[PDB]
């Protein structure tokens, strides 16, 4: 019903969903008073995407969706955003990862299992425009990381997984974005071409869903969007933004059999350039960083479909309590701020931060 021609952020607005706004109002706000208090409240309305990272989460999307068509009714034109994020042996190239399902038990049984409660979703709110991201942190470690034999073993789950994802999700109200890592992880010359033929290759072998409008970059990343001087930490790379990035994979896609495919990149951290990061690998809970480009489809180029805010500022990365269970070391890292809480979780101090060093500002 809420089908669409082109940029699907084109003719309708990105929900500001109900679960960021709570964590905001509720657990922020009450820690803040005067300016700051006032400016983390306009930080809820700012649209980011909802993520799907376990299957007791999904019953949040149909919530968010409930909430928008009642909304829709009264002139509202929005449109909802969440993030598909439980692939089997998630995060393959990380020590430990939160994900919860394992390829030996079951697990691409389970992701499918898990994508027939979307896509049930979806069909009863066909009504609604959806965007959704595709994998976060899935497909890019099969183009650097297979000499990581938890990466090397979970490739044809991860393909598979993938390849129901899309085509089960392959709907008239929806637009999907393949998560593609970032400028600093296949933005180096080297890995271009590798990864163009990949999602090339997954593209095509979903038939070339309609629905499958291009690829998601920055993604819980801190990259600038169109950054005019090189940082330290990109030293080697002459793709050191998402703009570069994009303009650089985009005519590969194309070589490889995917025409008039589109980018969105994720600017929720981006605010503040150069970040605090030593080295660019280093990803949780990064120092000097602030709230970046606010979403929006008047993006000045039009490989950029939208800027976007795909991880909520303010929710952890990872702990750096190095007593959990599946603590990471890069998050007890000097570039890191600490102390953090688990994955998801809210993180006070790095909101603070997030609001303090924002551009444009909110304050
Ligand atoms: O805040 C939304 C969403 O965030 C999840 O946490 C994210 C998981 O992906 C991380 O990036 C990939 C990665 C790199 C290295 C090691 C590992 I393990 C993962 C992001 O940095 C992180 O923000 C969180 O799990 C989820 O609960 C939450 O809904
Ligand atoms: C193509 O789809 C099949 C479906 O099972 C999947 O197993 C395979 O890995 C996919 N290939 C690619 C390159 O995505
Ligand atoms: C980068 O993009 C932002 C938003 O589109 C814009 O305001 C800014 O002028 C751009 N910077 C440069 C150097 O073009
Ligand atoms: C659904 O219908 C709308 C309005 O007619 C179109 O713009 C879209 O292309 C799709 O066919
Ligand atoms: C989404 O947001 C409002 C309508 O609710 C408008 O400003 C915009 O054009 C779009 O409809
Ligand atoms: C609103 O929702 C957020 C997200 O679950 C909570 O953190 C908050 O306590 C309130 O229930
Ligand atoms: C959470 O609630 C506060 C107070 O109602 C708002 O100011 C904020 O924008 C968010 O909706
Ligand atoms: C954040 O959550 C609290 C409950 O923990 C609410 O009272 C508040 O209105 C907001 O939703
Ligand atoms: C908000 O932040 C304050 C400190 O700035 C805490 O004391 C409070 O519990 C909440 O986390
Ligand atoms: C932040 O500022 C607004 C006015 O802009 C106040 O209404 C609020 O109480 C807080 O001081
Ligand atoms: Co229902």
């Amino acid at each position: 019903t809420a089908t669409y021609s082109g940029n699907p952020f084109v003719g309708v607005t990105p929900w500001a969903n109900a679960y960021y706004a709570s964590e905001v109002s509720s657990l922020a706000i009450p820690s803040l008073t005067g300016a700051m208090a006032t400016a983390a409240a306009a930080v809820a309305k700012v649209p980011s995407f909802m993520w799907l990272d376990t299957l007791d989460k999904t019953p949040l999307m149909e919530q968010t969706l409930a909430d928008i068509r009642t909304a829709n009714k009264n002139g509202g034109n929005y449109a909802g955003q969440f993030v598909v994020y439980d692939l089997p042996d998630r995060d393959c190239a990380a020590l430990a990862s939160n994900g919860e399902y394992s390829i030996a038990d079951g697990g691409v049984a389970k992701y499918k299992n898990y994508i027939d409660t979307i896509r049930q979703i979806v069909v009863e709110y066909s009504d609604i425009r959806t965007l959704l991201v595709i994998e976060p942190d899935s497909l890019a470690n099969l183009v650097t990381n297979l000499g990581t034999p938890k990466c090397a073993n979970a490739q044809s789950a991860y393909l598979e997984c993938i390849n129901y994802a899309v085509t089960q999700l392959n709907l008239p109200n929806v637009a999907m974005y393949l998560d593609a890592g970032h400028a600093g992880w296949l933005g180096w010359p080297a890995n271009q071409d590798p990864a163009a033929q990949l999602f090339a290759n997954v593209y095509k072998n979903a038939s070339s869903p309609r629905a499958l409008r291009g690829l998601a970059t920055n993604v819980a990343n801190y990259n600038g969007w169109n950054i005019t001087s090189p940082p330290s930490y990109t030293q080697g790379n002459a793709v050191y933004n998402e703009k570069l990035y994009i303009h650089a994979i985009g005519p590969l896609l194309a070589n490889h059999g995917w025409s008039n495919a589109f980018f969105i990149t994720d600017q929720g951290r981006s605010g503040k350039q150069p970040t605090g990061q030593q080295q660019w690998g280093d990803w949780c809970n990064v120092i000097g960083t602030g709230f970046g480009i606010r979403p929006s489809a008047n993006t000045g180029d039009s490989l950029l479909d939208s800027f976007v805010w795909v991880k909520p500022g303010g929710e952890c990365d990872g702990t750096s309590d190095s007593s959990a269970p599946r603590f990471d070391s890069h998050c007890a890292l000097p570039d890191a701020l600490q102390p953090a809480p688990q994955a998801g979780a809210w993180f006070q101090a790095y909101f603070v931060q997030l609001l303090t060093n924002a551009n444009p500002s909110f304050l």
